[PDB]
């Protein structure tokens, strides 16, 4: 029986941002998520965020989040940040008085902390039958980090802030994870003898470790080896350094399912999208959002992908997209942009300087050069000329060719195999199998450059 | 006198690929290519390599590298992968009942293996006349590795595999490179001692070294520094990583010559491709395959070239390009596309949003905006006007200056030192020095927005 | 009073270079502009620069330098290259013969030496009333550096040079940085007791520490923890690193000033950009030159920026420009090309696969697709239609709408509110609220495809 906190009040100063901290995203998630996430999956049977301003948050909780975790989740106010100490006793005004649960305490800041390292704490305190056990790690930079301190006998007495003490000594390398089990009583006890004269004059979460170590309760402190799983994030920095590290771990489970990546530091994969066998990611690629690829597939160099759904064997090189699919054995790219609501069927080819909008292409159609495509909608095997564009609903069927620089004037039907002359304005339906034209014929002025240009090419015309 | 093994029969389980791992690429070549390579330069008497599915790759031996290599290389089938001690059995059946030469053994997946480090080991192995000399690194993640264990004197006793014994003692950091030398009586010997009782159930190569121990035989172990060179490929983790440091050492090797790399990390260049004095790689850079860059380039960011030859002096800028030439002083991109056959002649200029495909381009031509060239061949001195496209073999001569907007239908010829109108489409020959046009005359047709748009630019015609 | 000596003499041999050493470039500036920027900073009275081969550089300093430094920069010449002792004595030339004050001696080639690193230096060689001090650090990797040798008691004896002694013994990790103070009468001593019977055969700078301890003078080492504000450049490979780890810095300067940039590693920042609060730069970025970015700004994957200035809540993603400026809330990408004279309004929009060049684009002006526009000038609130070309000063109103596929023949002027068909080429002024047009009529040819293609799309005309 326990009941977790997440304290997510603070100022965030230290990201120079008009954005509050726990919403800065990694991966495709922010802070927030990742952690309401890890302890969703944990199912305690109570659930609190602590808010300071409230209304920019208290609508992504429970509003995107509780609902999509299927679960009840609590928002408790502190309206002024008087300190972690502080913000705890906030959270707990969300609980019974007489609540006999366990008390988990974490940071909104720390975004890798997972259920299983959640589930062992648990575990631990309920063994060792501990008053407060902490999550601690060993770090080579524990800048910022509330520093263990411990006896003769490596017993934990006390944890102190980076603004306090350890004047000269904060060459400490054991640092506190801020990741926390409590029994209750023991927690309001604590709490109650709080006191504000420190560096930052708050009350401090840490102080509760001292505090029960004096009224000779157990303390146990529970060390993670790996480091990244208890990592905050103050700054903008330490943001981007997990983000990094998250990234290179999604990259690695990837490559162990089957997919080859040329170069993982230059990969961004969001935690989500889905990969299959065989597929090859070449440098300079970011897949976000809920993209899906297929199997066999090449994502060639410089592919910026948002919401895509790439099938098996398809190509998608130098491209850039979002909310759009490409179909089995397709071939993308290079120098592509895909804008939400582009279908492509299978065997379908879109080429180098084509842009698609809101439009559906069928199988193993063709737009290979320098054309736009906006709301419109062409059947199977067709192909569309260079240098054209769909002026905005346009219906071409199956089979048409349409000629080099032709601009269709929404909305036209052109019939199944009709073609179109080069150099044609369509602004009246095709009939299938007819040829639409409208450019005037050529017509050669003999001599013009001799008269009207008297140097350069006029040798030689000569 | 020496008979070279290469095991390459395995199943390559963890890579989880349909493509045999020996196949799986880095830097433009295949493991077993790299691997091949390097054992082709020892030049040895014997050269031999087992195959299981043998048909996907007996191809690629001799078909390809005997022959490119110019020596004999050959083929030994080992039908079920039942152990690295069961694959150099039957690699010993190529050779005859009464060999008498030494016997140096390697397996298809340590990519980095050169030459020297093979050297040293066959010469390190006569010295100490040794019945097996084995190479070992020291690594700081041991992991997959069979360990060296030593005798209280530093006598090399065993090795032994990650999935058996170093129970809790896996801790050793010393490892098997999987790379030996034996004499051959005594490997046959060993060999026939083998069993297959242990966690995996194979016959394992590595089991001869407590063998011939037994035998009070000499066992020399041969400690390789740089760890790189003797590094193995199991899984796509590995591949990436190792793809990775040979890459930096391609780029330094690159730099040291007298080239400028802004970014390594960001910079890939295949084994094989060579660069002149004083060219500059900017970021986000592939060259791959037999590219050639002279001396004096400017390689601007996120240019891919495979199999692209560019002169002196020539600048490439964000292209995607291959099989293709590029001229003296050229200059190409941003954002330009080189198909196969395209090839620009010194001081010559494909612009932004150009695609050129089996095409020649004369000295001093230029091609500076939104065009399509395909299987067309223009002279010296002309200019292809902004948005104009060449359907398809056309032919275009020298000093020729085409408009804005042309649309060129295969086949034609324009004669030196014609001219073409904005907005022509050209279908038939133009003679030297004329002018040829198809647009029609401008009509304006007045307050025509006041009449039939009754809102917004409607003011201000007011 | 001090006098400050950069040794920029040198052949620069291992940059396999036909540039001058110090005039190769990191962040935006030469190493020689690094380092006269540093000392500029530190203000001493003297300031001298030691050339060799005069011309190619003179010009840069003083000529670029000194005027913007504001402050006199004195060059004197040593015409072979002699040594670093050799160097010193030519720098000394150009001080008077009875100058008193203390000299600071300087490599051109280690960039990322500070102020403040160098009057820590001048206070420590005050303080200890010293001879001459040296700044030292330890490196991992100590090759090509000249060692430091200490006594029984930790003091320094001598420096020895990479190429010489310390045979085996070069283990030695405590480096020279090449960087010191000294006491002119002990300077002008010690070099007239140089020889030059060395592995080098030259008179090298480091043997004046042994000379001037043999002389019982006080010779004072002073450690640098931070060694990149020390390391040296001698060839591409350490340029590239100190590049590297220049880079890391100043983009860790703009993440804690409140600047998202997703990932360092591929984010390149001139010393010299500014970047405001909450804007975001995605992976494959370089800024560069005295480029500008506001707040609130995407930053997109793959954008190339060299003095571009860019306002508030701007949108620029995957751009390649130059020498323009972008206004407040305009959205420019993918795939935009920007040269020089490019200005564009507020809440204007460059869209994907456009150039623009020396050209004015007004508030809320828009030209999303495929087009070409140079030496244009355009109002505010129109709408260039797809693939259109500024054919060369064209002139256009604000509130025109022009027709995809229409090209301007320079110098044209289209007045406020007008429109322009699809498929019209422009050649005369068009006026305020006028249609202009120049594509003939529709024309459909029935069953032309039955008729002259017998085969495919013939089926289904049927
Ligand atoms: C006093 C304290 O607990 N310090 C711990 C905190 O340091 P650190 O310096 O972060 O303390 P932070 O300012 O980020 O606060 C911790 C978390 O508590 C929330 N918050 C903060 C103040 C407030 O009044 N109300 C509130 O709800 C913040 O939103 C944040 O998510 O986490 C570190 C690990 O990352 C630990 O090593 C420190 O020992
Ligand atoms: C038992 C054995 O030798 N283990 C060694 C092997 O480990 P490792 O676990 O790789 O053994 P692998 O499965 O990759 O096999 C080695 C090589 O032998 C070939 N092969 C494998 C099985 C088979 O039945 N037939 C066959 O030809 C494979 O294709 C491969 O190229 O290489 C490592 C270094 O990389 C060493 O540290 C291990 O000590
Ligand atoms: C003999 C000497 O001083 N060696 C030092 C030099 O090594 P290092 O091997 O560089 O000596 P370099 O060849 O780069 O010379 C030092 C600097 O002096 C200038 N120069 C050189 C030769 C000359 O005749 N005239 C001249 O003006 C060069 O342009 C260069 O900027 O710097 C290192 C740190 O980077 C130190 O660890 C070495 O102890
Ligand atoms: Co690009
Ligand atoms: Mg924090
Ligand atoms: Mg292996
Ligand atoms: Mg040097």
């Amino acid at each position: 029986d326990t009941a977790v906190l997440v304290l997510a009040a603070g100022p965030g100063t230290r990201m120079r941002s008009d954005t509050p901290k726990v919403l800065h995203t990694l991966a495709g998630r922010s802070m927030l998520s990742h952690v309401l996430h890890a302890i969703a999956k944990l199912a305690p049977q109570r659930l609190i965020v602590v808010l300071g301003h409230d209304h920019q948050r208290i609508a992504p909780l429970v509003g995107e989040l509780a609902d999509t975790l299927g679960r009840t989740i609590d928002v408790a106010l502190q309206d002024r940040p008087l300190g972690t100490g502080h913000a705890v006793l906030c959270g707990l005004s969300a609980l019974p008085d007489d609540y006999a649960g366990n008390v988990v305490v974490t940071s909104g800041d720390t975004p890798l902390l997972d259920a299983d390292t959640l589930a062992d704490l648990i575990a631990t305190h309920r063994a060792v039958s501990a008053a407060v056990t902490v999550l601690t790690t060993t770090l080579d930079d524990p800048f910022g980090y509330g520093r263990i301190l411990r006896t003769q006998d490596h017993e934990v007495m006390a944890i102190v802030e980076q603004t306090d003490a350890t004047p000269s000594q904060r060459e400490i390398r054991e640092v506190n994870a801020g990741v926390y089990a409590f029994d209750i009583a023991a927690l309001r006890s604590a709490l109650s003898r709080l006191s504000s004269n420190n560096a930052q004059q708050e009350l401090y979460l840490t102080d509760v470790i001292a505090i029960l170590r004096s009224d000779g309760q157990t303390v146990h402190a529970s060390h993670v080896d790996d480091s990244a799983l208890v990592a905050g994030v103050n700054n903008r920095v330490q943001l981007a350094e997990l983000a990094s590290e998250l990234n290179r771990r999604v990259v690695a489970a990837h490559q162990l399912a089957g997919v080859t990546v040329v170069d993982p530091a230059t990969t961004w994969i969001d935690v989500d999208v889905t990969i299959g066998r065989d597929t090859v990611i070449h440098p300079g690629t970011q897949l976000l959002g809920r993209t899906q690829i297929g199997g066999r597939c090449v994502v060639g160099p410089d592919t910026t992908l948002t919401d895509v759904a790439v099938g098996d064997g398809a190509s998608v090189v130098r491209t850039h997209g979002s909310s759009s699919s490409i179909g089995d054995g397709a071939a993308v790219g290079p120098f592509t942009y895909l804008r939400p609501g582009t279908a492509l069927g299978a065997d379908g080819k879109l080429g180098a300087f084509v842009e698609v909008k809101n439009s559906t292409i069928g199988t193993g159609t063709k737009v290979p050069h320098l054309t736009y495509v906006g709301d419109a909608d062409i059947g199977e095997y067709s192909n569309i000329g260079a240098s054209s564009v769909f002026v905005n609903r346009t219906t071409v069927g199956s089979h048409v060719r349409t000629g080099s620089d032709t601009m269709f004037v929404a909305p036209v039907t052109i019939g199944d195999g009709a073609y179109t002359g080069a150099g044609t304005v369509v602004r009246e339906d095709v009939p299938p199998g007819a040829l639409a034209v409208s450019a005037g014929p050529q017509r050669n002025i003999e001599n013009w450059v001799q008269r009207k240009r008297p140097g350069s090419p006029a040798a030689q015309a000569s």
